[PDB]
């Protein structure tokens, strides 16, 4: 949940990285 | 995770659609 | 999913609450 | 742009608030 | 801004389409 | 808006870098 939240903040799919599970 | 980002971007709980799990 | 979305809306890790799993 | 980034972090359209300009 | 969040969730620069101003 | 997506990918405000216009 925390790592996902940061991925999201980084643009989600637009980050170019797969979504984290946490 | 990716589907869930798309769901958030459409309004999430306020979108009239259930959240996906990916 | 829906709980996690409300958690983000209330500022995510700047909430002091575990991320929900829903 | 920094405010928008925080808005995305808060779920974007799911956040319950309009997108900021900065 | 809301359209731009949707664009990001579709891949942003990897989405195959231009960025929204909204 | 493309450069701004890349800036988000790189961590957004956390990167200490200013947000781009594009
Ligand atoms: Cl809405
Ligand atoms: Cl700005």
């Amino acid at each position: 949940g925390d790592a996902y939240a940061q991925w999201l903040a980084d643009g989600g799919p637009s980050s170019g990285r797969p979504p984290p599970s946490g």
